[PDB]
């Protein structure tokens, strides 16, 4: 089963102007759900405007979601950002109180 | 021991108007500490205003904290949000430099 | 190898006025990359302004990065904040599509 039967958090920091394309890519890969945070950052003094996108996934392989975001967020210039995958141990839907991988 | 002797991050995305009730519920369950982030999101094009609540816990079972948030954040309409539990490997209190589960 | 050959997320919640000193400390320890989020919180009703700093690390020990942040963020008064270390399972550089610990 995808994600070894578990749940993963895909966290991407990307350019603000690529958010629209990332949203479209996520919808197209079948994992439209996302939470966006406005952030500031630097990679390798003054911080630049960035966007954090978070997608918790279970049914869709986390590497597939990461690839979709990366392809949509890419420009080829320094500052394009990074995607990280973190383990999630449980999930609860607030509306129903449903828990586990099927809660999403 | 609670949380199998470890530390967990409870991350909830909820409606902004439910934050006050969630804060009260967290205080009542004995885990008042929280960090709030203003975010935007969609579940299953335009993003809606949401709130992210993060609570790192050790002494209080993470599922108890999650249940408290879910009950307070519930309305029964689509958009109520989700709660995720993630593993935390260590914690440090900045004021004292105390580390581990007792750092909170 | 550092971080047991893996990748870690160091997440710190600190006073806003300490961000400049934390940035300098991170550069000095050799891990300048960071993402900053403006947040609100309380520790142990009204929430106070705080800053969340996130640093994903592989080459630099996560406890070294945490110590650098803690020392720079310290004042000795309640409200100084906390640092948490979370596991990260994978990373992707958007610009190159490079993956794994060497993606950072
Ligand atoms: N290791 C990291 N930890 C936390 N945030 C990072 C990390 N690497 C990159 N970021 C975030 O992604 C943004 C762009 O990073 P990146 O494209 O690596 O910058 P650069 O090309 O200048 O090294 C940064 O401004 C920061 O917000
Ligand atoms: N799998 C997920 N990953 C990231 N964020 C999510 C996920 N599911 C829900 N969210 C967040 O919670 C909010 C409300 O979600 P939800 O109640 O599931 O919406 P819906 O009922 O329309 O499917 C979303 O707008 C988003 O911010
Ligand atoms: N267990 C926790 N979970 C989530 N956020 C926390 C936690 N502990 C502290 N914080 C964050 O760090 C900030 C400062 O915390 P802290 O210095 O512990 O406050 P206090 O000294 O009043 O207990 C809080 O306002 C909150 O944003």
């Amino acid at each position: 089963l995808p994600n070894d039967g578990g749940i993963k958090l895909v966290m991407a920091i990307i350019r603000p102007d690529k958010l629209a394309d990332v949203k479209t890519a996520l919808a197209e890969v079948g994992a439209p759900s996302l939470t966006v945070t406005n952030v500031s950052g630097r990679g390798s003094v003054d911080l630049h405007q960035k966007v954090k996108v978070e997608c918790v996934v279970a049914d869709t392989p986390a590497e597939d979601v990461a690839d979709a975001i990366a392809d949509a967020a890419h420009t080829g210039e320094k500052g394009d950002g990074k995607i990280f995958i973190l383990p999630v141990e449980n999930a609860i839907q607030v509306r129903t109180g449903k828990t586990g991988r099927d809660a999403v």
